[PDB]
């Protein structure tokens, strides 16, 4: 370490776009139209996503059915794993049941009853699992307070036999315009997490959160991603359709010496 | 700390452009034409530089006279301090003698006879001083080996009564295409330096080195600057004419919480 990364694993890009918070996805789900879902699956895959996040959004429909449908629909057209994005454990498990390959669970909080439910499920289905550094008492402001919750996630994951390489800790980034002070604490938390065990737990962020409902988001997203990667970030749920963002990531990845430099590294990175 | 900065000092931009390695500067110096020097002084000032680097470049002329002339010529049209960029101590001192305000000396190596000459000169003229993490044995590859030389710089500066706030340690960045492995070690060195004393020594880089004689430099420069700033960088000799670079810096500066967020932060940053 500290800033010299222990490993050289490719940065993991999790395409954010198949998420019922978006109208087109919400309506495709309403009309059970698989076309918009498959279009976004293909697009994200073509941009180099390693996982596709899958989030039902708000719905009065049975989320179990919706999640199932999304997963099957996506995996019908691309050979990519899903990052199953829900607080509903039955929605998650339904997705895991029809999922081809190793999925990612998104996510468990540091709440004990959440951990007790989600960890055995990741173990059972051999899925990676995201653990958010938060509980019912809320999201901690301080890096140190986030880190405690991180420690608690590590302990529980390990207690379920889940390897650290399968555990992705999310310190929860918040919009810089209304929660500016969090952004730097998150960086420091990422650094701390990378110290917690050997091998270390991985780290992940909902990157776009940092600019949500801010003006001129693309600059802010790509700046923060570079900062986070520097701090040790292993993965991000992010807009893989943003070419400038992915260029930024590929450049940081080279500058961290995790992939051998060549003149065509911007392309190389997207294939990896 | 660690990544949460102790302070909130504005990032220090040192305009790189008045440097005899550039033909127009070299020729302005040859013809003793003050116009190109003053033009670049004004331009850089308008882009928000806090210092202007001043480097004679290669010349068969008396560097003492050249440096004097450059400093007077620059300060004739802008109210900015100079970052006097030479290995010739008499060139440096000549510049310090005619310099208006507090200059920066660029630089001393960790060579003992260099330190013994340059440190008393900074003290005497009340100039900030850059110390490069290198000596006659060469530039160390490892962060740890760079850090030792950093430690030696701190010790000597302190032994001359120079405050840490006046000492800028340069771990020497090298082009990523031929010395890729250095870039991450430099980051780790910056982090380490920020730990060496209280208050900590400052840090600085010749940023453009990272892409020198590489294709598509602007992306690489701005990515690395963001990484370096994240690691703790306080200043950089850089191309302040590169708007994308300065946007990148301003965004990182906000994300580090060193300046209160507002929607117009890209402008705000350039005035500060
Ligand atoms: N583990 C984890 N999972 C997450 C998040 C996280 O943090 N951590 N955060 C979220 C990450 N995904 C997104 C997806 C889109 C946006 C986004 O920004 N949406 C547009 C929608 C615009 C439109 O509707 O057209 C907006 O402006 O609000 C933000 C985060 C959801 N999942
Ligand atoms: N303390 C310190 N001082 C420094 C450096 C450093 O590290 N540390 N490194 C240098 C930083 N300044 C520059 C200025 C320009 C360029 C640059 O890249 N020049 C163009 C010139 C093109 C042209 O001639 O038109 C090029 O392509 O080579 C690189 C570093 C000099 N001073």
């Amino acid at each position: 370490g500290g800033l010299v990364p222990r490993g050289s694993h490719m940065f993991i890009m999790i395409g954010e776009r198949i998420n019922g918070m978006f109208k087109d996805i919400r309506e495709a789900i309403l009309n059970k139209d698989p076309r918009p879902i498959q279009e976004w699956a293909r697009r994200q895959a073509e941009k180099g996503a390693h996982y596709l996040d899958v989030n039902t959004g708000p719905t009065a429909d049975d989320p179990v059915r919706v999640m199932e449908w999304l997963v099957k629909t996506i995996q019908e057209v691309v050979d990519l794993p899903c990052c199953l994005d829900s607080t509903n454990p039955d929605a998650i498990e339904a997705g895991l049941k029809v999922h081809r390959g190793h999925a990612m669970i998104n996510s468990t909080s540091a709440d004990q009853w959440k951990m007790d439910i989600f960890f055995p499920m990741a173990k059972k289905y051999e899925a990676a699992i995201i653990g958010l550094t938060m509980n019912e008492k809320g999201v901690p402001k301080d890096a140190n307070d986030r880190s405690q919750l991180a420690m608690e996630l590590v302990a529980n994951a390990d207690a379920h036999g889940i390897p650290m390489t399968e555990l992705y800790i999310d310190p929860l980034i918040l919009p810089v315009n209304v929660a500016q002070e969090h952004a730097v604490e998150v960086l420091e938390t990422i650094r701390q997490i990378k110290l917690m065990a050997n091998p270390a737990p991985r780290t992940v962020l909902g990157l776009s959160n940092v600019s949500q409902k801010c003006p001129d988001r693309p600059l802010i997203n790509r700046t923060y991603l570079v900062m986070a990667m520097t701090a040790g970030l292993d993965a991000a749920i992010m807009d893989v359709d943003d070419d400038a963002l992915v260029d930024a990531a590929a450049t940081a990845h080279i500058l961290l010496n995790k992939e051998i430099y060549c003149d065509s590294y911007l392309k190389t990175f997207r294939q990896k």
